[PDB]
């Protein structure tokens, strides 16, 4: 297990992000997003963890950090929902380890782009019983959510924010639309943001994460 | 084994496009396509060919219509080159088979999208020693080129069109610059042209293409 950055912010912290990455990349990869925040957030810790090395199944077994596996890409996206749920319980180590240094559950926040994104759902509004700031799915989507998902009356109540690519050929605009409807269809106040670009973070797409997180904070 | 799609100009054919499609479909992706051309280009035409079924690593084994398997994404790509060089020599077969009905080879276009485009560049650039009318290459790249890559005279002599999304997510924008850049690096007269779109085909772009093609029979 390598550790997450603690980026530290302004002023002393009463809030905090925990950020994950895709697929294959590291702790750092959304360092420079974290600090773009930070500067208008000026109590906001980021934690950016990163995931287990472990082999990915469609990049031949090379090992790499993954959040869980996955096994095809098409037709149906294949997944491996062990590694998610161990990822899962991991997240929510993390949230009761930020509680512990004094951090009110309710200005905690999860975040996640892309494999990290499908992650964040699970443990948001499967996992998780408890208060929560919100969460902020990037480029994602949940593929363990189905119509059998029931939200506890703790889960209904944490605000969330979905944003995505219109032109996005990794992860579907649908697809990510299709979790963010989830939500919606079930009384969870929930934003839906599209941005002109493919699978990738733009920087207008962060102010707006800003200006969602600082309205949630205020 | 299956057999080309053959779609017959508005007039006595004396030139030719064979045009492959990606991963995954069929020879009857591009029949919409071609047909368009054709109403602007009254004596070409178009032979869609089909990949073999085969299974696709990368997809889990899933068999499907497929060029050359694919056995890795990240971070260092691979591909079956034994399947590829298959779907190249049946591409040169499909020109010696048009030459063979009395279309002269400058005539003839090679034509591909996606992992169709990676044998036309192939096929063009590598195998192929003599006269050929040109290659169009959509959201694709050139897997078998390299820092080595040198063409022959003849080679050197056919154009090519390079287009691509700006948000391309499955083969990226500068994985297609990148086949431009050799291309154009060795002489070869190329044009490149971007969309602001991803993995996809626009009506702009098809009228683009055929406009490139009114000029190389004219």
């Amino acid at each position: 297990m390598t550790e997450p950055l603690i980026l530290q912010p302004a002023k002393p912290a009463d809030a905090c992000v925990i950020w994950l990455h895709g697929l294959g990349a590291d702790r750092y990869d959304f360092m420079p997003v974290a600090e773009a925040l930070q500067e208008s957030l000026l109590t906001t810790r980021f934690v950016l963890p990163q995931a287990p090395t472990r082999p990915v199944t469609i990049n031949g077994g090379y090992e790499m950090p993954s959040w869980y596996d996955i096994k095809a890409m098409s037709p149906a996206r294949s997944i491996s929902l062990e590694e998610l749920e161990v990822s899962a319980k991991m997240v929510t180590d993390l949230i009761e380890a930020q509680k512990r240094t004094g951090i009110d559950a309710s200005r905690i926040f999860l975040a996640g782009f892309s494999q990290g994104g499908a992650v964040v759902f699970h443990t948001a509004f499967i996992n998780w019983q408890g208060p929560l700031g919100g969460v902020i799915a990037l480029s994602t989507y949940a593929p363990t959510f189905g119509d059998e998902l029931e939200l506890s009356a703790s889960q209904q109540r944490i605000p969330a924010l979905c944003l995505h690519g219109q032109y996005d050929d990794v992860v579907q605009n649908a697809m990510g639309r299709s979790a963010f409807e989830h939500l919606k269809s079930r009384g969870v106040t929930v934003t839906w943001q599209e941005y002109p670009m493919g699978h990738e973070v733009l920087p207008q797409e962060i102010h707006d994460i800003g200006a969602w997180l600082a309205a949630r904070l205020g």
